[PDB]
């Protein structure tokens, strides 16, 4: 037993991170088969309101450097995908994962490996928020650090950092380059939104709490979905949906305690406080926990 | 910027991982050249106060099992030392990385790779409480799940898993087969003794907000450390040594913040608490950050 937030083990990304140094600019990239993938950010400097499309014209392949630990590679083909750049190198990654690009949606988490100069550093669980920032921790040289999810042997990317907004966080692309929320690659006044607290998540970790023994929060209250969302929207909590309740099903058999009921239970932890108790070693509810990361954890 | 909880990147472990089955007890074991560790509660059943070396005497390397994903490990020699197996096997691992085994101190962090049937599953921070038990994420099937830290490409394995405790909290082993604490790899009643708060790490993590930009909880008062003691004893916190304060001179000279300066800042969120505020998204000081952690991530 226990409950931890916990990363899926990083090896099979870490034998895919490169270092990408183009003029004075180095970050990370990701080589998958011949291909390095990175953000198109290392083709500017600082002087650089840029235009990407007239300053990728104005590179050659011979431009980039590419290390994979020691050994350079070398690259012989450049293009633009909307916010990242990849570069066509002559040699396939032999430890290239079975893989997929996929987009997470606000609300679900993932694995971030943190990366310096091509060496990874650390590894963290990060959920996207509903204003599509991470909370992460990124130092300088940490561009083109990937976050992903596993799922038997296939990693699947779903985001690579680009940069950090003025209240701390981090905001970044999918690996086709999308950005995730309203945020570009250059510099703007741009900040986060207004964010929400994930109810469906809260709820999954009161699930976790009582199934490692946690159950003074819980009480003989029943609550309709309607009466709860009106309470969700007086704290700032997204409104629970029909589809909530039955992905919370599991949990909810499991336990004993249905769906309708929890939230009960939370109902009263947002207007009465936890005076002074703790729910799995927090103060506060926890909203960075899906109802799968639970199900990962809890299946005794 | 920003600051939270992070493992080592786990891919060297991840290639020293096996499986080690003897009969019906299937667990987890680390393969390092030649050999393999495991705990030596592989070789009984339920039915075994048990002695281990009238138990291992009736064993053969026949009766080992070991499995490196799919390609089975001929076992050739067998030995206890303490309450770790060495199986000696016919292939030294290619993947063994440059490692040490180290015992670590209470009050230190290392990273856990939760592993069953010899396939990593997560991985995320511990630390050593000084009650000699670790908060860990343990099902069953975990037994054999390596603790370490990464230095250099270096791997210092501190940590094989054992068992769990009444309170749900976790209890192992050093890769000596020496256990931390009071402990033992049989059924009795045992559990975990009174725990206390690592002062040095919580005031750590107080420079680690303040380096993130998290200031509220400061105050132009100072204290002797003859003064916080008397407040730390109170509190069930560890006396705070002279050492602990040359620890910390870096982040105090990065901030500016002098350590009894701080000491002051944790005297009055003790007696006063927080008043509805947070530091780095937390309600409840935390003590599981070492000075080394913090400084690994606020570099800048």
């Amino acid at each position: 037993s226990g409950f931890r937030k916990m990363a899926f083990p990083s090896g099979k990304v870490e034998g895919c991170m490169v270092q990408v140094t183009c003029g004075t600019t180095t970050l990370n990239g990701l080589w998958l088969d011949d291909v390095v993938y990175c953000p198109r950010h290392v083709i500017c400097t600082s002087e650089d309101n840029p235009n990407y499309e007239d300053l990728l014209i104005r590179k050659s392949n011979h431009n980039f450097l590419v290390q994979a630990g020691n050994v350079q590679l070398r690259v012989i083909g450049h293009s633009m995908q909307n916010c990242v750049l990849k570069l066509k190198v002559d040699t396939a990654n032999p430890k290239t994962p079975k893989y997929k690009f996929v987009r997470i949606q606000p609300g679900q988490t993932f694995s971030v490996l943190a990366c310096y100069n091509g060496s990874p550093s650390g590894v963290y669980q990060c959920a996207m928020r509903p204003n599509f920032t991470i909370k992460g921790s990124f130092l300088n040289g940490s561009c083109g650090s990937v976050g992903f999810n596993i799922d038997y042997d296939c990693v699947s990317f779903c985001y690579m950092h680009h940069m950090e907004l003025p209240t701390g966080v981090h905001a970044g692309t999918d690996l086709e380059g999308n950005f995730y929320g309203p945020f570009v690659d250059r510099q703007t006044a741009q900040a986060a939104g207004t964010d929400t607290t994930i109810t469906v998540n809260v709820l999954a970790w009161l699930y976790a709490a009582v199934i490692n023994g946690d159950r003074w929060f819980l009480n003989r209250f029943t609550t309709t979905l309607n009466d709860f969302n009106l309470v969700a929207m007086k704290y700032n909590y997204e409104p629970l949906t029909q589809d909530h309740v039955d992905i919370l099903g599991p949990l909810s058999a499991q336990t004993g305690i249905a769906v309708l009921d929890m939230c009960a239970s939370l109902k009263e932890l947002l207007q009465n406080g936890m005076n002074g108790r703790t729910i799995l070693g927090s103060a506060l509810l926890e909203d960075e926990f899906t109802p799968f990361d639970v199900v990962r954890q809890c299946s005794g």
